[PDB]
């Protein structure tokens, strides 16, 4: 039992960046102002399609975004659910997504960032603000941090939060795709791809203090990280290269675990994955293993040598990996990959280099995890139910009521609902939770971390799994402030 991947899907535009949306779970997918290519300055505009989990289908590409091109942005989403996209290539704008409004209707307009930027990354602070740092992709200016506040509409530079501290010291844009893991009272974690660690305050004018170093890391350019444990303080990275093009990606594989802010943060060195990965995607799964897909050894943009066709599971409770079924499409350079509400994983895209380039990838498929097979790892099993939940709108500590279907012994986590293009995703983290039997085995209760800073507002997939470990589909909530 190493899972098994679905039938393959082949959107209408090379999905590069990709969005979770809350309520439905649907995957929106974009590409730029051209469903096959891009430019610096971009086309004004964005091309996005659609796969409805509900039904299977995919829609045709739409221009769903009329003002800014949304190539090589940040994204974050709000204590809401909207979807916030600021720069790339059209490098001063931000715009907004607000599902309830219609999953395939216009994006708007949000003010302006203070500083021009593209590659950046943005993050969701526990404060419901938006964080901005580095990005010279497009833009101008020292491409210092910024934070949004969704109230007011405004952006404010930090004059305590200098880019300087997390700037790579080789290749291009080195102060770009930055590791930003949002944490206690306002601070984020810059956790990667310099080797250099960094705390950063968003509050006030800012401040920002050392880390500390990634253990004995080199610096890790897409690299890629995930907060697993939230309520542990737990960061997973792995590869990366110290250029971001040009040289050999890694197998190395770390362990960050969080305090205090400003304090320093515990690195553990694991055995290294199998395979060395430049440009994959990680995604954490409701039972905290977390799965690497795709990449490439010598790391090159649009290209699909060296690839690396066997993704790993890694394991925390053991410290170990496994390679899972290969894919036979390489998924290197703006390839894609995200945690669905079924708890399969979607992995995609790659390419996006003009007209008749045999390196744009515009397809990807369904990834289902052991933990939807039985023992023999081929046959579907039975899957668990949440009825109800009493809330969904729920503040920091508050307690949920979760009415299961059938009778047993449950599991339960909340995952962040999130999005990511270019290796990035700030939006993901897991919150293992402890379920109460409420007498009947039926109804269970938790508790929300008490902690803003574990619990990022916003919309999280509720998950339970049963006894055997088998995921139900999840429902959505959110945490308010
Ligand atoms: C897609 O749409 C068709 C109708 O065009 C519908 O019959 C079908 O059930 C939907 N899903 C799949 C997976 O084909
Ligand atoms: C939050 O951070 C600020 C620094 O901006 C500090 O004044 C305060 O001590 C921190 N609050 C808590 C509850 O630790
Ligand atoms: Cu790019």
């Amino acid at each position: 039992n190493v899972g098994k991947w679905g039938p393959m899907v082949k959107f209408p535009v090379v999905p590069v960046a990709v969005a979770l949306v809350p309520e439905t779970g649907n995957l929106l997918v974009w590409s730029s102002g051209w469903p096959n290519r891009w430019t610096t300055a971009g086309n004004g505009k964005t091309y996005t399609s659609l796969y409805n989990v509900n039904t299977g289908n995919i829609s045709d590409a739409i221009v769903q975004n009329t003002q800014h091109d949304m190539f090589c942005p940040g994204t974050s989403l709000d204590a809401d659910g909207r979807i916030i996209v600021t720069g790339g290539s059209s490098a001063a704008k931000t715009s907004v997504l607000d599902f309830k409004k219609g999953e395939s209707s216009p994006w708007t307009p949000l003010s302006n960032m203070q500083i021009s930027r593209g590659y950046q990354s943005s993050c969701t602070t526990s404060e419901g603000k938006i964080f901005v740092i580095g990005g010279s992709f497009s833009g101008a200016g020292t491409r210092n941090g910024e934070v949004y506040d969704p109230k007011a509409n405004t952006w404010t530079k930090l004059a305590g939060c200098p880019v300087k501290p997390l700037v790579m010291q080789r290749g291009m844009f080195p102060d770009s795709h930055a590791w930003l893991w949002s944490w206690k009272n306002g601070s984020v974690l810059q956790a990667g791809p310099s080797k250099k660690m960094n705390w950063y305050d968003t509050k006030g004018t800012g401040s920002n203090t050392p880390a500390g170093l990634r253990g004995t890391d080199e610096d890790s350019m897409c690299g890629v990280s995930v907060m697993y444990d939230a309520v542990a303080g737990k960061i997973f990275t792995y590869g990366g290269g110290k250029g971001y093009t040009g040289y050999d990606s890694t197998s190395n594989a770390h362990i960050l675990t969080l305090g205090e802010p400003g304090q320093a943060v515990q690195v553990q060195k694991l055995a290294n994955g199998k395979y060395n990965r430049g440009f994959a995607n990680a995604v954490v799964m409701p039972d905290g293993k977390i799965w690497v897909v795709g990449g490439m050894q010598k790391m090159w943009l649009f290209s699909d040598t060296t690839p690396q066709l066997t993704p790993e599971l890694f394991d925390p409770a053991t410290g170990s990996f496994t390679p899972t079924t290969p894919h036979t499409v390489p998924r290197n350079y703006h390839s894609t990959a995200l945690l669905m509400a079924d708890a399969t994983i979607w992995s995609g895209g790659g390419g996006l280099c003009g007209a008749n380039c045999k390196e744009n990838h515009f397809d990807g498929q369904f990834w289902s995890p052991p933990y939807l097979f039985e023992a023999d790892g081929v046959t579907p099993a039975k899957r668990p139910v949440i009825q109800s939940l009493s809330d969904t709108a729920v503040r920091a500590g508050a307690p949920i009521t979760i009415t299961m279907q059938d009778a047993g012994a449950y599991t339960f986590s909340m995952i962040r609902v999130s999005a990511t293009t270019h290796t990035v995703n700030t939006d993901q983290r897991r919150i293992p939770l402890d379920g109460q039997d409420g007498g009947d085995g039926k109804s269970f209760t938790v508790n929300v971390p008490n902690d803003y800073g574990v619990a990022i507002p916003g919309y999280y997939m509720l998950f339970a799994m049963n006894e055997a470990g088998v995921p139900c589909v999840a429902q959505f909530f959110k945490v308010t402030l």
